[PDB]
């Protein structure tokens, strides 16, 4: 079973998808207050008739959503050679990915310590019960959690969690696409990478299968996205819901 070394091309790739997480991540969360403020209404029963009412939590994390859409075009501009394509395809790829990148970038705020993204203080700590306060409902926020649990589980490196999030970005199946080739071209050269980064830096037991596993979490983020839009549909129907969101989420989602 060999382990072929890292090519200088492959731990190039590396470093650079490494700094840009780092330019685009940042792991104190210190730009958050300067978003709409968080609102939490009194919703113990989690009446849907109330939280759309309200939509209390919807101002702030559509502001950290949109944020965060912002930071993974940043992100997606420094994968090696996300830049060689059309700029008609680096947008389809950017709108298609998005929630998905969000979703996976998320989980480095997530904590089983008590299963919220904690984000700082008790105001940037996020819990189900906040997202049933952005008007969304159980058949997203259970398999999403449930998401988080199991991508904590693996462990990951951060140089495998920058690399599934690019290989996430950059995927051909994503419909409008025009250069498909050109687009699997670019995964396989990061597709390669994490293969054989896993089977020469990984240590066992913990590489047993990461592979195929890494890539099960990324058929689990097609499902969770086509969830999440239909779950948008019906939140729009909301009147004043686009005062809430903002321009950039409008676009991406609608
Ligand atoms: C973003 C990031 C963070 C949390 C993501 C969350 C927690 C709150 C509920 C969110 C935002 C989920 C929620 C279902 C969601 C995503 C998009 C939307 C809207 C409200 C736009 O429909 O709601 C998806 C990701 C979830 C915090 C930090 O890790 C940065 C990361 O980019």
């Amino acid at each position: 079973s060999l382990r072929p070394k890292l090519s200088e091309e492959q731990q190039r790739i590396i470093a650079i998808l490494l700094d840009a997480h780092h330019k685009t991540y940042d792991p104190t969360y210190s730009d958050f207050c300067q978003f709409r403020p968080p609102v939490r209404v009194n919703d113990g029963g989690g009446s849907v008739t109330l939280e759309l009412s309200q939509l209390s939590m919807l101002p702030h994390l559509a502001d950290l959503v949109s944020y965060s859409i912002q930071k993974v075009i940043g992100f997606a501009k420094m994968i090696p050679g996300f830049r060689d394509l059309t700029s008609e395809d680096q947008i389809v790829l950017l709108k298609s990915s998005a929630i998905e990148v969000i979703m996976l970038r998320s989980n480095e705020s997530f904590t089983m310590d008590d299963m919220s993204w904690t984000c700082g203080n008790q105001d940037y700590k996020y819990r189900v019960s906040d997202v049933t306060k952005a008007g969304h409902s159980l058949e997203l926020i259970e398999p999403l959690i449930k998401f988080q649990v199991g991508l904590k589980k693996l462990n990951l490196h951060e140089e495998e969690h920058v690399l599934l999030m690019a290989i996430c970005i950059v995927s051909p199946d994503r419909p409008g696409v025009q250069d498909a080739a050109l687009i699997e071209a670019i995964q396989d050269r990061l597709s390669n990478t994490l293969q054989t980064y896993i089977r020469c830096r990984h240590p066992p037991p913990g590489s047993h299968l990461l592979y195929a596993k890494m890539i099960q979490k990324l058929a689990d983020l097609r499902s969770l996205n086509e969830e999440h839009s239909k779950q948008y549909r019906c939140l729009s129907f909301q009147p004043e819901c686009s005062m809430k969101l903002t321009p950039l989420v409008l676009e991406v989602f609608g």
